[PDB]
This record gives structure tokens, C-alpha cells and sequence, in this order.
């Protein structure tokens, strides 16, 4: 238990595989990195410093509009619009997509429940024409990160968090994939709009498979060796290669749906 | 079981006395303010629909530099100067200043300790020009709510975390205040300094007044029938004009002084 500082953040970063110009999808576990001086903003900063001006630090955001509110008749008048702007990250997701939403130059995409934070010289292009349907497709900040031969650093995070083998559940061909239909309001140049949604469901694993299976999946492809664990601060941390591990899950997903 | 939304919060919030065109510093305990539709920003949009686009929210940020990191010269290098862009609200404040320094168009003074959050028609008058030294005092977000006849709530909060009362310890005449000199970093144009800064102590009470001495003051002054109680949403809250209960406290310790 001794402090981390942002260059000793910088050094942990850099000894895991963070590079120069890298796209990186982070999931903390803020607790785990222990003491730190200035506080998890050297962790983003530190970051920054790595992959410098062009590259991006992501998170994943959602927000936090509850199912059974929406849904409830009596509240309809009564729920704020998404805004990307304004609409605070789902706290279940941790500090972390909040502290970069909230860090000046920081921007938000604009499909709810999928919708990522992104701060750095690409976050523009990451954040910008994602799709309100299948909001884990192609069309989205998943698949851009994917394009961009990006990176996911699971920063003390349970496994099970890796948002991106959503985006394989969305590229894989196996048979029953659950289809979620729901009515949500978002804020369309500043006005309120409810809108009908749908998209493959990420809240339940497909039938068969349990909740915490993508940490099977991660574990799974580390041991081929193409991961790399490593210590950031005091957080045991993996950083994967985005699009190497979608193609694992997505080959992983269709193999089982032929069983 | 109650449920507020920005329309039910507007109401109670009118029903205490906040009215069109106020500036109004909100102190916050939101847990007691019970379940909210939209969260607690529908505390602050509520707010803004009552006192319209002139008005002006405040919160008190202060920031989040501990003390003994500040005076451990093994750290000198590594704390970040103080940014009112980027520096967040210290945590034992609640998250309601963070929650207003976070919103699109707000803005956050300078002087870091005292620093204030403000988002409305005034956050730029109240935020400008904040004294570094001696923070507390008439050039500061405090000094400017006094000066244009702004309110307090302390919305569920317990009343002796009222900043505007460290606005009366300045001004009062009382012996042997005590003279907080320290040394932070900050940003000169862009480039961290470290700066050596004084003030009258806020953190510990004049000698012989206990810690939650504020919350007699302002027990007192409601007890005079001026100032107003009632419900935000689940929330015990008060509302007090700033002017009059700084007027009131600068009176009780220049009073107190006297004696002994
Ligand atoms: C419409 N909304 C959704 C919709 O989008 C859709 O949602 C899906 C969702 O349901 C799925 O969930 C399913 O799968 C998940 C994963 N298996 C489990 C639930 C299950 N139903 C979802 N799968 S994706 C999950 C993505 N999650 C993450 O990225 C988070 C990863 N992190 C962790 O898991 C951590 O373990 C965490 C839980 C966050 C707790 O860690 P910890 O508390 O230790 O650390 P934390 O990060 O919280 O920070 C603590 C420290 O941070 C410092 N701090 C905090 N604030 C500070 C401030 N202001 N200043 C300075 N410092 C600060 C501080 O040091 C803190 O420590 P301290 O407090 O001092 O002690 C896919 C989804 N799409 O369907 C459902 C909905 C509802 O419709
Ligand atoms: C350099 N720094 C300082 C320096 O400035 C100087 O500081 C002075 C300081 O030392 C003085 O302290 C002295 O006096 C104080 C007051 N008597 C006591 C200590 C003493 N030494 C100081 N005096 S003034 C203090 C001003 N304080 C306030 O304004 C706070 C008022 N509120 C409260 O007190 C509450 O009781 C509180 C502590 C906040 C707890 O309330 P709560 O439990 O209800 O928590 P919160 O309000 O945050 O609400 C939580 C809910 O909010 C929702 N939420 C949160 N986050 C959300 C997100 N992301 N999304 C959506 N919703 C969110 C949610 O519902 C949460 O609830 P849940 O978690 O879900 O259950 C003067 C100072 N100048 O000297 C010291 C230093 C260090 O040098
Ligand atoms: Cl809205
Ligand atoms: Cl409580």
C-alpha cells in the first residue's frame, strides 16, 4: 500500500502494452489502484500522457434511466430525456465513465444505453453517428474501436465487464438471439421525444450460458498469450486487443451455437 | 414511499420562498431528500424554473487537496495545481457542488479552498475576480451574495455547514482571530506555481466556540421569525436571506467578543 503518482501511473501503462497513439477502451475498478495523489484523474492523465494528443480514452457510460420507471405510465411526463450532454453515466459502471464524461473536451454518443464517453484526438470520430438500434453493432463506438485496431484495458475490473463481446453477441451467427423492444425518450435538439428502440439483449446472456461468461472468454484468451496482465498501481489489470478478441468471441459464440 | 419530480420539486421549492431572480448558494444533503424521478438534477433544473434564467445556483466546491499531502514536501512535485476547469469538488461538500460544476455553463471561481460553482444569469459576476487570499471575504461569491440580497437553502443539510457564516467570521470584530498561512499550487496563465495564501482559519472554530457553533446562529435567527422552514421533497430545509443572516452572525460574534 504505497502512492501511485501520475508518472507512476504513466510507467505502469506503458509496461502493460499502452503505446503511442492508441485508442483504448477502459473498465475500472477504481479502489483497486490503491492511494494516488491527484486522485483517479492522474489515472486518465497518466493515460494521456502515453498515447498522447492522438490518442483516446474511452468508457462506457450508459445512463440511468431505470427500466421499470420508463416504463410506468404515471412517470412519463415526469422522465428526463436522454441528453448526451447532461445525462449522467450509469452508476453501476463506476467513477470512471463519469470522470471522463466530466473532463472539459470529453464527448458522448448519442445512443442511450450504449453510449460511450471518449476524450483524446480521436474521440470525435468515436463518439460521432451511433446507431439508437443495435447500439452495439458496426454503427458504434464498439465497431470504431474495432476499425481503429483499438485496445480494452480492464483496469482492476472483473472480466465479466468487457462491454466490446457485446459487440461480437451483435457480429455472432448463432440461432435465438433475444430481441429487446422498449420506448425510451431522448432529447432531439433540445426537445423531448419518446422513440420506439430495439436491439439484441445485453442485460441476459443468451440462453444457456451464465451471466459472468465473458470473464470465460477473456480468460480463455489470455491463455492463447495474446493478452498482457499487469499491475496498474495496485489493481490487477489486462489490456486485449479489441479487434483480436472479438474475432475469439465471436468464433467462441458460433462454435456454441452449433452445439 | 413519495416520489419528487422537477414539477413537485418546483413547488416546494416556491413554497419556501425562492422566487424569479434569485441568486441562491444551496447547501445539500440529497439522501434526504428522498427518491427523485430524474435524480438530483432535477433538484437544480426545478431550481432554475423558479428563478428563471436572471437567477443564479450556487455550490460550494472547495477541491480536494488534503493537507498532509500538501505539506509533505515528498509529494511536492506530483500534486496537481488547483484548475477551476478541472480541479472537482471535495467530497465532503456532497455531491451537490459537483453536480452543478458538472453542468454545461457553469463556472467555478478561482480562489481554490473557497472556490464556488455557479450556473444562471449572474455565475460569471459571482464567480469573477474571487480573492486568493482571504477567500471569505467581500471579493468573493460569499461578499456577492450579500451584496445582491441572494438566499441560502440548506436543503436537508445540517445548518452548521453554512459557508456564508465564514463570510461573517471575517467580517467580525472579535479578538485573536486566528491567520491561516499555507502554501498551494495553482495555475498562472496555464503553468503550475506554488503560491503562499492566507485567511482567516474556517476550518477549526474561534477559541472557545464549539465546532457546530454555526448552527446556533442560525437556530437563533429563525427563532427572531425571519428566515423559512419547510419540505423539499423529504428534506427538512431552510431558507434564509443572505444578507440579513450575515448582519445577524457578524452582530453575535462581535457580541461574543466583548465578553470574557
Ligand atoms: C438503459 N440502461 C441499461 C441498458 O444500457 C442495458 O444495460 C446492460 C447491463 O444490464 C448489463 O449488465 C449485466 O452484465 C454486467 C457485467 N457482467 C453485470 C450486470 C449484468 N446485469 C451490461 N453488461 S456490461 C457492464 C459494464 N460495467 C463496467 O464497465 C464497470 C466495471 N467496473 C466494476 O465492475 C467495479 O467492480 C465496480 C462495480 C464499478 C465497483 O468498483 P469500485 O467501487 O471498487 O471502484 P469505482 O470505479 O466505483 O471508484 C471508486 C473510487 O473512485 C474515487 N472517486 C469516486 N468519485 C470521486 C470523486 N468525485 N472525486 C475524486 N475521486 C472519486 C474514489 O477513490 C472512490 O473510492 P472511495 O469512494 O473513496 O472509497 C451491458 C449493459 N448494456 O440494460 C439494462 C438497462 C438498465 O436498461
Ligand atoms: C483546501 N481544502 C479545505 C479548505 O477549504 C478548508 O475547508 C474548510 C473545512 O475544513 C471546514 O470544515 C469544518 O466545518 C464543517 C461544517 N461544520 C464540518 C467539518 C469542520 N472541520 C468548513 N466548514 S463548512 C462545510 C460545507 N459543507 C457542505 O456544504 C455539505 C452540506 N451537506 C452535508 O453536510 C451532508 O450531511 C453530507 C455530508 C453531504 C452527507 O449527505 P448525503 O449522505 O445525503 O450525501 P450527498 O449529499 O452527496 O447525496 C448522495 C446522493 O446523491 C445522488 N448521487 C450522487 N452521485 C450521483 C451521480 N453520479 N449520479 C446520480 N445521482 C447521484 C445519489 O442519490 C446519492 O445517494 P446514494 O449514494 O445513491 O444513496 C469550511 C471549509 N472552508 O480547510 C480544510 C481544507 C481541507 O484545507
Ligand atoms: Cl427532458
Ligand atoms: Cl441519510
Amino acid at each position: 500500500s504505497r502512492v501511485s503518482t501520475r508518472s507512476s501511473l504513466a510507467e505502469d501503462l506503458r509496461a502493460i502494452g499502452l503505446a503511442d497513439g492508441d485508442a483504448v477502451l477502459v473498465h475500472a475498478a477504481l479502489r483497486k489502484v490503491g492511494k494516488i495523489v491527484g486522485g483517479p484523474d492522474d489515472i486518465l492523465d497518466a493515460m494521456r500522457d502515453v498515447i498522447g494528443p492522438a490518442g483516446t480514452v474511452l468508457g462506457y457510460a450508459d445512463w440511468q434511466l431505470e427500466d421499470e420507471i420508463r416504463d410506468d405510465p404515471a412517470m412519463r411526463e415526469h422522465i428526463p430525456a436522454f441528453d448526451p450532454l447532461r445525462s449522467r453515466s450509469i452508476r453501476d459502471n463506476g467513477f470512471w465513465p463519469e470522470l471522463i464524461r466530466t473532463t472539459p473536451g470529453a464527448l458522448r454518443s448519442a445512443s442511450p444505453g450504449a453510449s460511450m464517453a471518449a476524450i483524446g484526438g480521436e474521440a470525435e470520430w468515436f463518439t460521432a453517428d451511433h446507431a439508437l438500434d443495435y447500439g452495439y453493432g458496426p454503427r458504434s463506438p464498439l465497431g470504431k474501436l474495432v476499425e481503429a485496431k483499438g485496445k480494452v484495458l480492464m483496469l482492476g475490473a472483473p472480466l465479466d465487464t468487457m462491454t466490446l463481446l457485446a459487440h461480437a453477441e451483435h457480429l455472432a451467427d448463432f440461432p435465438n438471439k433475444r430481441i429487446l423492444r422498449y420506448e425510451a425518450p431522448i432529447l432531439v435538439d433540445g426537445e423531448k421525444v419518446w422513440r420506439w428502440f430495439e436491439e439484441f439483449d445485453t442485460s441476459d446472456p443468451p440462453d444457456g450460458l451464465a451471466d459472468d461468461y465473458f470473464a470465460g472468454i477473456v480468460e480463455e484468451f489470455l491463455a492463447t498469450g495474446r493478452g498482457k496482465r499487469g499491475k496498474i498501481g495496485e489493481a490487477s489489470s489486462v489490456l486485449v486487443p479489441a479487434d483480436e478478441i472479438v474475432a475469439f468471441a465471436v468464433d467462441w459464440l458460433e462454435r456454441w451455437g452449433r452445439t
